[PDB]
């Protein structure tokens, strides 16, 4: 028999109850703007599918960020545009301002409202205990929002979190790998960066959901509270699961494989071995102990589960005791 089917525990049917047009991004008609409204100021960085620039809107002298959509299928372009339009105005989600094409090269570009080019990876190994809780809560607002809107990000990692630490403001960026969640859909498992890939991607379980983002978030949290970058440091996608298995243990891994009737790639048979589930205390030392609390470990434990169904949802995560002081201070402000 094949793999056992899976459904998201939350927001399962939200796209089914929308109009077709909400999620049928292949049918979306983009009104392409004029590239000449903007002047590029400077390169901010060059990614995999994108070059990103600081630019000026020469109509209002407003600073913007421009992402030139490096050669890729039109299908992927429409998907990213439609997701950005659907999520526009959501909490801590980057704001799409315009969509333009080069009159010559015909190359699409996305224009975003300005954010400083300071990503979370530059700051997240130097935060106080309170600021880790604060910024994790801000990321959870973006994830509960996009999940509630029927969208999984699929590339949650520190390089995709822009922070203005001065203004205590955060935006979740790079929606290029994001997808709409549809119950029973089998997704590409070649998404996310190696260190943030959930076990579902590593064992090739395709019927995954929003809970993939919650694994990635757990990898970020573990990195920050233990000052260990990355937390799960695999050589390649096979060794990545071994690094996880040495922490979470093999018993829960094989129970997860049995539960979903997953056919494990033969390469895994000699490399996973047999490992106890490690107590989180093993990762605590004199230079991280100020970031580690019972509350932090209880929360982390509930994100980092093999079984995607077991993991906290974004809204359940926001209700965890780890965030009580953040929630109280927000209500006061
Ligand atoms: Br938006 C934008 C503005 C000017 C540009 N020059 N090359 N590519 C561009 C994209
Ligand atoms: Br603003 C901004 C900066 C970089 C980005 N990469 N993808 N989306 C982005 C938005
Ligand atoms: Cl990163
Ligand atoms: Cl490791
Ligand atoms: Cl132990
Ligand atoms: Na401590």
């Amino acid at each position: 028999s094949g793999p056992v089917p899976s459904r998201a525990r939350v927001y399962t049917d939200v796209n089914t109850h929308r109009p077709r047009e909400y999620w049928d991004y292949e049918s979306h008609v983009v009104e392409w703007g004029n590239q000449d409204d903007y002047q590029l100021v400077r390169k901010l960085g060059r990614g995999k599918y994108s070059e990103v620039f600081e630019a000026i809107n020469i109509t209002n002298n407003e600073k913007v960020v421009v992402k030139i959509l490096k050669p890729v299928k039109k299908k992927k372009i429409k998907r990213e545009i439609k997701i950005l339009e659907n999520l526009r105005g959501g909490p801590n989600i980057i704001t799409l301002a315009d969509i333009v094409k080069d009159p010559v090269s015909r190359t699409p570009a996305l224009v975003f409202e300005h954010v400083n080019n300071t990503d979370f990876k530059q700051l997240y190994q130097t935060l106080t205990d309170y600021d880790i809780r604060f910024y994790m809560y801000e990321i959870l607002k973006a994830l509960d929002y996009c999940h509630s809107m029927g969208i999984m990000h699929r590339d949650v990692k520190p390089h995709n979190v822009m922070i203005d630490h001065e203004h205590r403001k955060l935006r979740l960026i790079d929606w290029g790998l994001a997808e709409f969640y549809h119950p029973g859909q089998e997704y590409n498992v070649r998404v996310a960066s190696r260190y943030f890939k959930g076990p579902e991607l590593l064992v090739d379980y395709q019927m995954y959901d929003y809970s993939l983002d919650m694994w990635s978030l757990g990898c970020m949290l573990a990195s920050m509270i233990f000052r260990k970058e990355p937390f799960f440091h695999g050589h390649d996608n096979y060794d990545q699961l071994v690094r996880i298995a040495k922490v979470l243990g093999t018993e829960d891994l094989y129970d997860y494989i049995d539960k979903y009737n997953i056919e494990l790639d033969p390469r895994f048979n000699d490399i996973l071995g047999r490992h106890s589930r490690k107590r989180w205390e093993r990762f605590v030392h004199s230079e991280n102990q100020h970031l580690v609390s019972p509350e932090a470990l209880d929360f982390l434990d509930k994100l980092l589960r093999y079984d995607h169904q077991s993991r906290l949802t974004a809204r359940e995560a926001m209700e965890h005791p780890y965030f009580y002081t953040v929630v109280k201070d927000q209500a006061r402000m």
